[PDB]
């Protein structure tokens, strides 16, 4: 009986679950390095990296063929971007001092390897020295068609598989009613997340003009599959319009018979038909939709859970922030009400503008009779206030971006100070100022 | 029926364990100190830690009265010494990167808390700025015994329970021959190991005269209870015997209707016999007996497993290379038999001597036609082959202290040198140098 789509509404509506059951999943990126040179860690010290870490610290191994690509280890798992950034995605937690724990126990392990390697890893969100051509690519088929695919849609897709990092959090939510709150609050604040975190002023050894590039980059990456997603605020959004976007956003590939084949330019309705051409008459899986589902890239992702998406790579404490901030503003129930009366009147316009400039400006970019980081110290408020309540002793995991809004300067503008005073307008010094 | 001497001698052997299920128990100790005024970490402050720890990072409350004094989970164990020094007990560990990765967490769990409390911690032998007067006593019965008794046994026992701390590590014997082996090899090479890891050579503000004075303070803490045990190297040593020493060594206390009663000079033959005036009638079990065994502190201890008692606390990377030291000595067999043929023409005198002259002058020690650096070159190749020979790539461990057997300088002869350079004859910046 092949699926439909009833079917793939269903499947979303199917991470519905309790407050009690409630998690959060925190994933982020990182930059290897080697210590005396600076350049990026190749597929090879990757390997052994993963292989070392495998055997001194009971992961399961990940392999496409004879590569090592990731490892498992119960609900954790540690992954390779396309530039050999070096993910660790972690398990759903009950808590922030759980999550930065976790966060801990990996960066130990990686160090406990990578220095006799005599590798780093930097925590930030563009790669502040090396070209687009300097990066290792990874071996693996997804990302060859993708790196394929990325200059047909736009000019900086490349520059977000190879050259970014990011943090992330993954939350839960109860219903459709509450996914949909969850959403409108993720977006409207999406672009306050990513001023806090704003963390990627470099590009090739140079200012490049911008506070965030990373988030920049996603401005030109593929518009089919990015952004702020204006329709998610009209009254009819609901699990099954989420889908209907999904089903418009052209497909990348569909894993078969051990491998990932080419289906670009095809769409999961040919799939959903047995009519993609890449596949002739074969059905998707649930599967199959969870894999379309994870090459939809906007501001805030929605699969069985959701995904803020706005933030730059950063060191330890903001990876611990990060998550911080999002579960006070969205896992107590009043401040997800106060930040949808906070942001009620906000126009398509005035989101979509304040996703734009912020890359440029961070809290200084102006919103209405003052400036964004008059709004983030409101949201920031919200979210210590939701920490409180929940009663686990959690608002401390804020200390990180307190005085970002408090003084309205980003840490990509802190970095942009130490550039032009101590380091000599070089960018090499930040290789020791946010090592892990 | 009544425990019986050749009873107390089988709950010794029933320590003994094949090869494959031989574990490595790593503990350490750390001085908690206010970071603004230096000040010892007080009871009070304590309790909060404890307290916090085992709400966030899901560990069982040990109490004594309504006083917490300890954390427990799974196999390992937190608990307090007399004067606040913080102690992990760690699990049962395969390998020592389990060990390493151990540390590393308790660490994090201990900083991630003391953080916001506005407590450092640091890693020493011995308590380097305050007097005896200036140490919290902490709120346990067994610890008030041990108190009033120490003068009545020496001069320097105070100081052992309130200003020092240890980096300790707990190995397994498969049998009674293998145990003998291990403990005439530990006894000989403790005082290599005091000398790697000497690490307390100030008092109140000044340097004291010595390298190790938390050794030193070993040798004036009490007689019946401490030291070199010659007794060891003798043809007839083995459980029976140690069991005869233990029975002579003169009782603490014993645990009986949830509290500690004071059996200070009383006997566990008195015990046995039913016949303990701190407790009239009372017969012992094996936990009695357990207790017991733990109030006698030589350089080697023995239990159901052998502790290397040797060695003054330090930083992380000190804390990881202990255990390192004595597992690649003692669990490769030809390692094993290596060290006894080294040590094999040691006399009872120069075991003394080694033991009582490290604590000053550390590898400099004159030993025969040259200086204990030349020996300490010669086991520490030895570790490092049985190491290597385990399989498990834990060689690196040894990096802490090749530098050290290189130079023949001690860690404590470093920070005496950084008090006379740059520390401008203050011990006040070690509590940076050697913060956790
Ligand atoms: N590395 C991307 C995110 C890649 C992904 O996990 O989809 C970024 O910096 O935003
Ligand atoms: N704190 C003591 C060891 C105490 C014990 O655990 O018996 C030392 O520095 O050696
Ligand atoms: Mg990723
Ligand atoms: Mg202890």
């Amino acid at each position: 009986e092949p699926l439909t789509r009833e079917d793939l509404i269903a499947y979303l509506a199917s991470g519905c679950k309790s407050k009690e059951k409630w998690r959060i999943g925190t994933e982020h990126e990182k930059f290897g390095f080697e210590v005396n040179t600076l350049r990026p860690m190749k597929y090879d010290q990757i390997a052994e990296l993963l292989n070392s870490i495998a055997e001194r610290f009971e992961w399961e191994k990940v392999m496409e063929g004879d590569k090592i690509i990731g490892l498992k280890q119960g609900k954790q798992s540690i992954s390779l971007e396309p530039g050999g950034q070096f993910e660790l995605s972690g398990a759903p937690l009950e808590t922030l001092h759980q999550t930065c724990a976790e966060v801990n126990s990996h960066l130990y392990q990686v160090k406990a390897v990578a220095e006799e390697m005599g590798i780093g890893f930097l925590g930030m969100g563009f790669q502040p020295k090396w070209r687009r051509e300097d990066i290792p690519t990874m071996p693996k088929g997804r990302y060859d068609i993708m790196r394929n695919y990325m200059p047909k849609v736009g000019s900086l897709g490349l520059d977000m598989m190879l050259r970014t990092c990011t943090v992330q959090v993954n939350l839960d939510f109860s219903s459709e009613a509450d996914m949909i709150r969850k959403f409108r609050a993720g977006l409207a604040l999406q672009p306050i997340a990513t001023a806090l975190f704003a963390n990627s002023p470099f590009t090739e050894g140079k200012p490049n003009g911008f506070l965030s590039m990373r988030s920049h980059i996603w401005t030109d990456t593929d518009k089919d599959r990015t952004g702020m997603l204006p329709f998610v605020f009209d009254d009819s959004f609901g699990f099954e319009q989420y889908v209907d976007y999904a089903l418009d956003v052209p497909m990348y590939f569909a894993y078969r018979n051990g491998k990932y084949v080419d289906c670009t330019g095809m769409t999961f309705r040919q799939f959903l038909a047995g009519k993609l051409p890449c596949l002739p008459g074969e059905l998707p899986t649930y599967n199959d939709w969870e894999n379309h589902l994870t090459t939809i890239f906007p501001e805030v992702r929605l699969k069985r859970y959701m995904e803020m998406r706005g933030a730059d790579g950063g060191p330890w404490r903001r990876l611990c922030a990060l998550p911080a901030f999002w579960v006070g503003l969205l896992y107590d129930e009043d401040v997800l009400q106060s930040v949808l009366d906070l942001t009620a009147d906000w126009t398509p316009a005035e989101r979509e503008m304040l996703r734009n400039k912020v890359p440029v400006t961070g809290l200084k970019t102006p919103f209405r009779d003052g400036l964004l980081k008059h709004v983030a110290e409101d949201v920031l408020k919200l979210a210590k206030d939701g920490l409180e309540r929940r009663g686990y002793k959690e608002v401390g995991f804020l200390n990180a971006v307190t005085e970002v809004v408090r003084t309205g300067v980003t840490p990509a503008e802190n970095l942009l100070e130490m550039y032009n005073g101590e380091w000599g307008q070089s960018v090499d010094p930040v290789f020791q100022e946010l090592l892990y």
